[PDB]
């Protein structure tokens, strides 16, 4: 369907109680009472935005460009305040993930406004929020509401009787926010005096509960979904969630992994999640460098070249990376930087590189302020006139009709501190842009080469960025002046006459799942699909887009190839999982003494285990891990694996100078667990 691949896409981010009051009478719920602020001047209260607002904004999201909504988390939270003035407008206090936010609206409004979003071309990602309830205080549970988890209404428990249930993790506050295990299993603070009740996707009843909350979203129509705070709950459950969800239907599903950009001691690990656990991420390795180049201007075009360079190497599916240049947890655009037209550029960029760009709502109306709360004001205007709202509409015009902007590769073409051009382009499809950061200064242009075809090309946009028209003669483009602050495209594209895989989606799945291949020169008459050269049975053909059931074959990650008019084309990877997954917590105790900087991996019998792989890169289906030690000399980590499956594994120790010592003995046999979850506790043999 559309809904697997968002390549052609622009997102746009709400933030649901600040977009737009389409229904006044939900804006102060006796369920909720005294939670609403009709001054706008309470920052962290609601303020009456809701999801009868956002489809009432229907037609000026599509004029602006928009083909898919992300909405900021739509169940049901926090009911009391959670100290002065503070409350869950913002929707990441879950207190009910059976239930529409009353606020918002319930799941008849939910529905409308998806089936409306969907009449007009319009695809919904709902933000869902896994790792916690809401507000709580350890000494107190009169403050908020004790972090109570209900199921549909029915009480499930708190922080405070959990004693026989384990819904939660008990183990104290976050202090070390970088150290993996207090990451996932401490408590998620917030500096204005409380923790979040951290829930325990280890304990089945927890871990079945969310997946059914996320599975009725998606029978409720949503197209995928962007998961909160996915380095701080275990990612092997992030990897079993999305496998469930990929049964149900070809979604899109991105998480969002806070910083660890390049270079930084968690940066791999966040990688190998990106290639392998089925759930693509959010960009901010780029989007930090792209704040410093257009915002800051403290790091330079190089800086910006050498991201999309070293981004482009290390990820997978780098055309799944979600772009952005600002977002509800830092400051606006703006706010770093006044320029409208370095804010132009910023927007260009993401609208035109790799992966698809997420929109922070209002950025088009000029919308500035500090960070949370100041950058979640209220949208402003619905102005279709501004400047950004027009570059908006062109640009998304493009990405959706030239499939360099979708699936192309990156060539940068000119380069210096202020000025980069580059290129995208997907077999004949070609897409040229210019971006000069520098305000006050023009640039010549000599020596620009392309792989445009001969002839003359008007700019994209017209001019509305200072753009200007470009002559192309056997790859070299006549000499030229960049404008002050301009962004400049020039672009070519053409029907494909053999076929041409841009995407495969998802990535992962089991045998029987729908998976869709999107791309060009795939005809009108069906042709033939196969996964590792066997044939799979196709569901619906055209030109552009088929869409296949995963063949019964065997697991691994399999190539993709199109066969039209006896033609084959490039071929596109996908990862066959052995049957659907359970979330095993493996834990292996007394192992070997180890060192600073030695790790322990987990390999074995099966795919998900790594084929008893020992190498640790960011390679799909290798060695898993690394375990964790709270518990040293006991070891641990959180795995997906297939359920009710017999499995052959070993660990071993991985020194930090890259030196490998296996466990000794025979492999450890297993049966995994049938259900969401459970756990395989195994000796060191020495
Ligand atoms: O109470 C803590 C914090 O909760 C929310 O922050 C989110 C953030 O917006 C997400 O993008 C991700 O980082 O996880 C956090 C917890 O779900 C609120 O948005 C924030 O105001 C509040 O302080
Ligand atoms: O002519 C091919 C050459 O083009 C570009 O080099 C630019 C350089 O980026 C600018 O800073 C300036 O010095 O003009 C050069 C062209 O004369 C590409 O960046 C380079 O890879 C390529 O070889
Ligand atoms: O390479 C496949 C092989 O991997 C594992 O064998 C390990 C063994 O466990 C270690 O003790 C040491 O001998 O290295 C071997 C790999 O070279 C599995 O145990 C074995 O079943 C599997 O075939
Ligand atoms: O400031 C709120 C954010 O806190 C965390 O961010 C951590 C980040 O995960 C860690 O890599 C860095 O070293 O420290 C920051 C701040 O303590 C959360 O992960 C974010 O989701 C929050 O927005
Ligand atoms: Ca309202
Ligand atoms: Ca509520
Ligand atoms: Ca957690």
């Amino acid at each position: 369907s559309s809904s697997a691949s968002v390549k052609g896409d622009v997102i746009y981010q709400i933030i649901i109680d600040r977009f737009y009051d389409g229904d006044t009478t939900n804006n102060n719920p006796a369920k909720s009472y005294g939670l609403y602020d009709p001054t706008k001047s309470k920052w962290k209260m609601y303020w009456g935005g809701d999801l009868e607002g956002v489809r009432q904004k229907l037609p000026y999201l599509k004029q602006l460009g928009v083909t898919t909504i992300w909405l900021s988390p739509v169940l049901d939270n926090l009911d009391t305040l959670a100290g002065t003035d503070n409350t869950g407008y913002h929707g990441y206090w879950t207190r009910d993930f059976k239930q529409i936010e009353e606020h918002f609206g319930n799941w008849t409004t939910f529905d409308t406004l998806v089936n409306d979003a969907h009449q007009n071309g319009i695809k919904v990602i709902v933000d869902f929020v896994p790792n916690h309830s809401t507000p709580f205080k350890a000494n107190d549970s009169t403050f908020a509401e004790g972090g109570a988890l209900y199921n549909n209404g029915t009480y499930m428990g708190n922080y405070f009787d959990d004693a026989t249930k384990g819904y939660f993790h008990h183990n104290g506050d976050i202090s070390n926010w970088d150290d993996r295990y207090e990451a996932q299993w401490k408590n998620f603070t917030d500096p204005a005096g409380f923790s979040l009740a951290d829930l325990s996707q280890e304990n089945g009843t927890i871990a079945q509960y969310l997946t059914d909350a996320a599975v009725q979203l998606v029978a409720h129509g949503a197209d995928g979904l962007r998961i909160d705070a996915v380095k701080h709950f275990n990612s092997g459950f992030s990897k079993s969630l999305a496998d469930k969800l990929y049964q149900k239907k070809d979604i899109f599903l991105v998480g969002e992994w806070y910083g660890d950009d390049p270079g930084t001691a968690n940066h791999l690990e966040k990688v190998r999640y990106a290639n392998n656990s089925g759930v693509n991420v959010l960009d901010f390795d780029l989007n930090t460098v792209i704040r410093n180049v257009f915002g800051t201007f403290t790091q330079t075009m190089y800086d910006l070249n050498n991201m999309v360079n070293q981004t482009g190497n290390e990820y997978k599916y780098k055309e799944n990376l979600i772009t952005f240049i600002d977002n509800h947890d830092m400051s606006r655009f703006l706010s770093v930087n006044s320029n409208k037209a370095n804010l132009h550029q910023a927007l260009a960029f993401i609208l035109t590189s790799r992966g698809t760009p997420s929109i922070y709502y209002g950025t088009e109306q000029y919308m500035a302020g500090g960070n949370d709360p100041y950058n979640r004001g209220m949208m402003p205007a619905f102005d279709t006139t501004t400047t950004a709202f027009k570059e908006v509409s062109t640009l998304a015009g493009l990405r959706r009709n030239n499939a360099a902007i979708q699936y192309g590769t990156t060539t940068q073409r000119w380069i210096n501190n202020d000025v980069y051009i580059y290129e995208r382009k997907f077999f004949n499809d070609v897409v040229l842009v210019a971006i000069n950061r520098n305000t006050q200064s023009s640039y010549s242009i000599s020596g620009l080469q392309t792989a445009l075809p001969n002839g003359s090309y008007a700019d994209y946009l017209s001019g509305l960025l200072g753009g200007n028209g470009i002559s192309v003669s056997n790859g070299s483009v006549a000499s030229f002046t960049l404008a002050p602050g301009a962004v400049s495209v020039w672009q070519y594209s053409t029907s494909a006459s053999a076929p041409q895989i841009g995407s495969v989606a998802p990535n992962m799945g089991i045998p029987g799942n729908v998976v869709t291949i999107d791309g060009k020169g795939f005809g009108t008459t069906q042709g033939t699909v196969t996964f590792g050269g066997v044939t799979a049975t196709v569901k619906s053909w055209t030109s552009n887009r088929i869409e296949v059931y995963v063949p019964n074959m065997a697991a691994g990650l399999t190539d993709v190839k199109v066969t039209a008019g006896g033609v084959s084309s490039n071929l596109y990877s996908y990862n066959i999982l052995s049957g659907t997954q359970t979330s095993v917590v493996f834990t292996v105790k007394s192992a070997p003494p180890t060192n600073l900087g030695d790790k322990i991996y987990l390999t074995g019998n099966i795919p998900e285990l790594g084929n008893w792989s020992t190498d640790t890169s960011g390679a799909v289906n290798n060695a898993q891990g690394p375990l964790l030690a709270p518990n040293y000399p006991d070891w641990f980590y959180v795995f997906s694996v297939p359920a009710g499956k017999t499995i052959q594994f070993k660990f071993f120790i991985k020194r930090a100078d890259g030196t490998i010592q296996w466990e000794n003995g025979s492999n450890h046999v297993a049966t995994t667990p049938t259900g969401a979850t459970g756990n395989i506790t195994v000796t060191w043999q020495n």
